[PDB]
């Protein structure tokens, strides 16, 4: 039986959408008959009217989600998947005889940062559960604190942190590793062979399922590691409480994490606060629309020790919660100490947190961040901008989307697609258009984001019914 | 449990917009430092990019409106509801004893064309069905023909025909009529006085499952009616099967109407419509034949719609070699069982059309589009909307409205604005036609629950 509400609401996004079609036709045939001032006047007035309208529509598709008890059987499952995999995963990480079980070792100290530091480890992680080889985690003389992974996370397993094995090896496939009992993983940068079990692949036995609940299930995945990782040590939940209270952190507020210095050389480019705070700022008239918002807050984290004065200035009317001492000792010099350790632990805590996050996916402190935050929803995929990249794990497979509208290119730069065209996607741009490769032809640019889907990439994992 | 299609397509709605919305900004920011020629083919190659950008967004909320067994639900549910007010209405008709049944008198030949008559009696129908009286439908000397109704379509009636009684009077209030047998109704332009039981409101009773089930509960409340008065005889069955076939009438096909002789609108003010939702229907299915139903008072029309749009395949009844009654009937029957309705709701026929294609779907409450009005009944109470979001007006012709304001809507303009009146305000002008909800007007109906033994 269909809900009333849930008809009441999809007739209403419906309507919604062709008013907002008969807007645009009427107003853009008034545009070309303007010029000079005129022209630029009417086109703001245009761009605002058309801000408020297509958010009217976004919050239709949000009351959607929710009606006829969506919300409430959407966070059940996400609960019960979480603890499915969870289940599993501690299971693997405490066979009853340590001495006798397979296993795989991962070294923490890559030459990076702990964002970088923490998807290494989530690899290794997601390869061991893969091949049914217990994590062994070695964390000893980590740059950021030298008495290893204990020094903030509890350990990995309970049962197995040792070594031991009668025969050990590097990691050379799991066909040729099947009877090696100890088989040490170095970094995928340079990884051969390469397993299946990487992302953005999920689970098949459980693919169904995700994609039912989940918008994003290569994340989710990901995610399931994060969470099992980072369960903190006692003396760090107690921080982590203190700091929200002395932060003044509650809801609603969103996350903004602005990456600089040794990033904006070759990783990434500047980006002025402007270009974080307008998409900040569109978010918050979004949440306006279904709640009372008397504060803007905004969790700000930064490397920038000068970047909070800058914005308390020039966005008066916004709350800006930061910490100055945590954005000043992430700076290269002060970067790898425990207090930075606790740090960058707490700035990816409450960015997590937030009820929206805005970033730039090119640094792995934010797409950290955005992992840990599909841990604490049923479905956040979308609660998030990011200025540059578009969500990704270093060293992933092939990300692909598959074409499902025709284009014929306009331009030079735009590729032309067929309906099921494999596209090997390079980002989105943000402003319609796509950069991507197109894998029946070789050619590479731009082409328009709606006309293409998510390819959901499954492979055959171990189930552990043992669990 | 939910559905898996219907998340993905939800999902897909949502990132649909959300990239309309990103490639709004972008491309309105490049038009703004454009100027002449330049502006005029960036502005063109805009808006096709946006048409279908906005049809992928409407094809993936056709198929949301489907998955899930959603489609089968609502047919069978549209499909029940219309059983239960047919065997209402069918028991209303059909008393044991016509001697002694109340009734309420209804005369077909109102100063009107064919709509406009049929329409008259849909009126007579409801308030008969609103008192408990059957409709006795008087069609002697109708303009049509002189057999009178049953020239065409069936009787009202199969048990009660006559209006034998012991009391007589002409309509003046249902409960002044308490005892009168046999009331007489005028024409609804100066009924005095009026009951509830009137468009644009539905029976309290069917509220909520018409709600659920349909866009537009109002004209599914007309149609019923429509619905039972149209039910052909066997020879009018015959004839629209013999003329379906000549005409070789096949789906898909888009039924255009055009009134003209008040206002004179060009066919290329039609064929946009036409043109624009063909290539709606050409991203669900496969369209060989753009074939359009023209209906026309025109002579030279038909010639002209074949010369400029020579890609399209024009049906119309000129071609049938045997065919005023038979070629308003047909065109009324074509143009009802097309996918899609482009004409002027100022017509009468063209409404006849429009509702007796809500009786042929489920929900076929938004397949039009009017060139002037919206859906009206000639008669109706007055048609309320409520203002959902805050609205100040940006020039001098526009309204202010507050969240809960009465809005009595004059039209839409198809532009993004209707018109109305704010009644808190007592101001009328232009309003975003997004920031209103239509306020669904309720009637206590008699329910006949005799109708179900
Ligand atoms: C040995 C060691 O210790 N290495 C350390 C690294 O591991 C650390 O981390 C690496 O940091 C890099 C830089 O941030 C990361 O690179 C980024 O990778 C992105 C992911 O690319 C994937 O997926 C894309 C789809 O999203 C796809 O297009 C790519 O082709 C790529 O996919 C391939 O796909 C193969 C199958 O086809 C698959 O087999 C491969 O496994 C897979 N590769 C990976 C890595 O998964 C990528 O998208 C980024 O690209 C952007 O940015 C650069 C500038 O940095 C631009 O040049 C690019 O054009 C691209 O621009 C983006 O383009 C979009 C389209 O227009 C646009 O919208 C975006 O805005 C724009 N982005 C901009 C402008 O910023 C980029 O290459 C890498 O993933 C990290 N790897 C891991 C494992 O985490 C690294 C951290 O600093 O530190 C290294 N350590 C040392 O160097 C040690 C040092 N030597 C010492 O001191 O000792
Ligand atoms: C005695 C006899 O037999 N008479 C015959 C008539 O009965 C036949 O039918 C009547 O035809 C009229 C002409 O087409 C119809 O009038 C139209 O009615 C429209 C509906 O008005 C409703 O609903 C509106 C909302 O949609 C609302 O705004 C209106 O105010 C009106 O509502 C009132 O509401 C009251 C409560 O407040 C309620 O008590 C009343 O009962 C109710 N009235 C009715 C009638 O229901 C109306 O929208 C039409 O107006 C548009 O068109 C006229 C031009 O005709 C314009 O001047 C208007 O401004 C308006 O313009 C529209 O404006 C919109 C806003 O900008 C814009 O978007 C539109 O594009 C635009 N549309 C245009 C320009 O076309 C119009 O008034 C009437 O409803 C019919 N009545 C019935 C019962 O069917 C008639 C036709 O066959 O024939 C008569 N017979 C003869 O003439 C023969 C003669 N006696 C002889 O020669 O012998
Ligand atoms: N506390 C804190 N530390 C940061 C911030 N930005 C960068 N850092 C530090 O700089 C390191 C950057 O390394 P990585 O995690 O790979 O992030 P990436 O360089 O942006 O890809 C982090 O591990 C942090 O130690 C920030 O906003 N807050």
């Amino acid at each position: 039986g269909l809900g009333k509400d849930h008809e009441i609401l999809r007739r209403r996004i419906e309507n919604g959408a062709k008013e907002l079609w008969f807007f645009l036709q009427s107003e853009l045939k008034k545009l070309k008959n303007l010029e000079g001032n005129e022209l630029q006047r009417h086109a703001d007035e245009f761009l605002l009217d058309l801000g408020h309208h297509e958010r009217s529509i976004m919050t239709d598709l949000y009351y959607l989600s929710q009606t006829d008890g969506a919300g409430d059987w959407r966070e059940k499952e996400a609960k019960d998947l979480t603890e499915l995999v969870q289940r599993r995963i501690t299971y693997l990480q405490n066979p009853k005889d340590c001495s006798k079980a397979k296993k795989l070792v991962c070294n923490i100290n890559k030459g990076c940062g702990y964002g970088c530091q923490l998807h290494h480890v989530v690899y290794c992680f997601m390869i061991a559960y893969g091949t049914q080889r217990t994590l062994i985690l070695e964390s000893q003389n980590w740059r950021y604190a030298t008495g290893g992974w204990e020094t903030v996370f509890r350990p990995v397993s309970e049962t197995c942190t040792d070594r031991s094995g009668i025969s050990t090896g590097h990691w050379s496939g799991e066909v040729k590793d099947k009877n090696v009992q100890v088989v040490e993983l170095p970094i995928v940068d340079s990884l051969h062979p390469r397993p299946p079990y990487l992302p953005l692949a999920v689970p098949e036995d459980l693919a169904d399922r995700l994609v039912r609940v989940h918008g994003d299930p290569a994340v989710w995945w990901v995610s399931q590691f994060v969470k099992y990782l980072i369960r903190p040590q006692p003396w760090l939940e107690k921080e982590i409480e203190e700091a929200t209270k002395k932060l003044g952190f509650k809801h609603p507020v969103i996350g903004v994490h602005v990456r600089r210095t040794d990033k904006v050389g070759t990783e990434a480019a500047f980006h002025p606060i402007e270009e974080y705070m307008v998409h900040v700022e569109e978010h918050f008239q979004l949440l306006a629309r279904r709640m009372q918002v008397d504060k803007k807050r905004v969790y700000l984290a930064t490397d920038d020790p000068s970047l909070l004065k800058e914005a308390k200035t020039k966005y008066p009317n916004y709350e800006f919660i930061s910490d100055n001492s945590i954005s000043w000792s992430a700076g290269l010099h002060n970067r790898y100490t425990e207090n930075s350790l606790r740090g960058v632990i707490l700035d990816i805590h409450f960015l997590s947190q937030a009820d929206f996050l805005v970033c730039t996916f090119s640094s792995q402190v934010c797409r950290v961040a955005y992992e840990i935050m599909q841990t604490l929803h049923p479905d956040a995929s979308a609660n998030f901008h990011s200025l540059d990249d578009i969500y990704y794990f270093g060293g992933q497979n092939a990300h692909n989307q598959i074409a499902i509208y025709a284009h014929q290119p306009r331009t030079a730069d735009e590729i032309p697609m067929e309906p099921g065209d494999i596209i090997g996607v390079a980002g989105n741009h943000w402003d319609g258009y796509s950069k991507g490769v197109n894998r029946k032809l070789g050619r590479t640019g731009l082409y328009p984001s709606y006309k293409v889907r998510e390819k959901i990439e499954t492979v055959k994992y171990p189930t552990y019914p043992e669990a």
